């Protein structure tokens, strides 16, 4: 929605200045200015929007207030800092050159290794975003354990993720379905799908342990085929991003599905060419993929996946609205 | 510190590493637990831990002694290891800039969060100590990234080095989650909230803090290893050098300061010599002491002096 989007947009600039705008240092001031401006308010913005439609679904119509809006939009930005915090980081650890096109913050004159602290000092940042807006309201204590929470998980999920790479070569015995799962649990879900549904949630006042458990079941779920959807993208997409999964070595369903598919000759092939620089490794890999079935493979599991999260969500229990859930469906497998 | 004081606040550290680590919960990622187990066993509880330390004297010495229970210093303990999974983290920050991940500093980080849930989400003190983290965290980080700005293209950027540059760095990188934060915790945890106290306490604590740092900065050229030359580093002396260089002795500086050769820190050190930095020291250390021991002798709206003299005497021996 073109009202949504822009209503978003326009608190971006409001939270630079209440981070930046400490008048004793104000060189040190317009330099986090610049780094609030260069990786947090660039493209989608799908997680920040997700917070605010998920609130929209979730209040009482009449408390659905412009203010109350406001409110959500700011826990939405919120999420945009703490993912912007994780993206810098990640691509300073996987030595990668760009990120939406964009050249990576790391790589940029004079940032180098300094990108780890500017990490933890957006992630920080969010916290003071918190105290301005919500100390007053009683979701306040909850919101700051959410977060604090999501980047523990997020850690664990970060450090599973680097146990399948050793040397900068993958440990292709560790790319199991259960290990991958994990990997897409504590690395995406928790902070892509969890955390824009429970803070819509909480500024609803809803408080409920069970009904959070019950939205995480689902919505972990949905995360896992977004993933899944992501990894067979990567590969099979139709690039006019350029994917980069095979030559980084990730740990990917194609990988993970290509290792339980192989025969011996097709798993020599995965440990010589999986995770090389060269053009013509890349090629082996995706032909292998192609030679395995794993477009087809896929095909069956979107289906299947689909079919099996309709009916985990038909149900849900407790005052949880099911329109939210099939709305959150309808985004991710596009239909 | 007392063996008694040393011994209990150590007897923590295990319980702490069990409460991160999910024992009781039976974790679907054992593997990744395990090694995060690890990497705060082997970052986090060795060698002096001064801050934790401090953060239980504080608490002892603000807190009735009536309200002195074994539970409630335990607690003020937690809050000294809290202090010191920061330090961790910082300490990892530097090591990766110079088996342990980029992300490892981040998780240790974040640790000390749910260590403050876990002990204190159900205490008056919680959402007061939460809120001094989140502030001491952005403004280390706001410290670290002013340090930063003192270096371009791997040379130091002496124009720079101005006193007043370094005064804000040694505040925000140090200063507030060295001297600041045990402090406030403790005071915190002893249900002592007007801000006017914590503001009382904050003004010596920055002096201290700012001795603590020239102290160090001194003793790393004229101590009995230090590489704050070679590494270029806005310290007091290049500061105080600069300050009273004549432009010959200003190119020496430019020439020879931040370069790897040893040869290039024998020429700042004999500079520095030369400067009459020893004696200026000797001066600053004098001044400094009669300033703090007065700021600290004045000490109103409820404080106790004798926690900031035994402070002061810690630091400067
Ligand atoms: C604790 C941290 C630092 C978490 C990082 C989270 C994250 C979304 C990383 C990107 O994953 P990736 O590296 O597999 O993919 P890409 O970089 O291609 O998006
Ligand atoms: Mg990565
Ligand atoms: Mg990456
Ligand atoms: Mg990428
Ligand atoms: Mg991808
Ligand atoms: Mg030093």
């Amino acid at each position: 929605s073109k009202e949504e989007s822009r209503e978003f947009m326009a608190i971006f600039p409001d939270i630079v200045r209440d981070l930046t705008d400490h008048t004793d240092i104000p060189e040190v001031t317009k330099r986090f200015a610049k780094v609030l401006q260069y990786n947090v308010p660039t493209g989608k913005k799908t997680r920040g929007l997700s917070t605010v439609i998920a609130y929209k679904m979730l209040e009482k119509p009449e408390n659905l207030t412009p203010e109350n809006v406001r409110l959500a939009g700011i826990l939405g930005w919120c999420v945009e800092l703490l993912q912007a915090s994780l993206l810098i980081m990640d691509d300073l650890m996987d030595r990668s050159e760009t990120r939406r096109g964009q050249p990576c913050w790391y790589r940029q004159e004079n940032v180098g290794f300094l990108a780890i602290n500017d990490c933890l000092h957006v992630e920080s940042s969010l916290y003071s975003v918190l105290r301005k807006y919500f100390s007053h309201l009683p979701c306040y204590v909850p919101i700051i354990e959410l977060f604090h929470d999501v980047n523990f998980k997020t850690n664990m999920g970060q450090s599973l993720d680097a146990l399948c790479m050793k040397d900068g070569r993958p440990i292709l015995s560790q790319f199991t379905m259960k290990r991958y799962s994990s990997i897409v649990k504590y690395k995406t879900s928790y902070y892509t799908f969890q955390l824009p549904v429970s803070l819509g949630m909480y500024l609803a006042d809803m408080y409920d342990p069970e009904q959070h458990r019950q939205a995480k079941t689902i919505l972990m779920e949905i995360g896992e085929f977004f993933q899944i959807q992501d990894d067979f993208l990567d590969a099979f997409g139709d690039s006019q991003k350029v994917g980069t999964d095979i030559k980084e070595g990730k740990c990917s369903w194609l990988a993970v599905v290509a290792l339980q598919r192989s025969n011996p000759a097709q798993r020599q092939i995965m440990e010589e060419h999986y995770g090389r620089p060269e053009p013509e490794s890349t090629q082996i890999i995706k032909n292998l993929y192609i030679e395995l079935g794993l477009p087809a493979t896929f095909a069956v599991y979107e289906e299947e996946s689909f079919n099996i999260i309709r009916t985990h969500i038909h149900q849900i229990s407790k005052g949880l609205p099911h329109d939210l859930f099939f709305k959150i469906m309808k985004k991710i497998y596009k239909r």
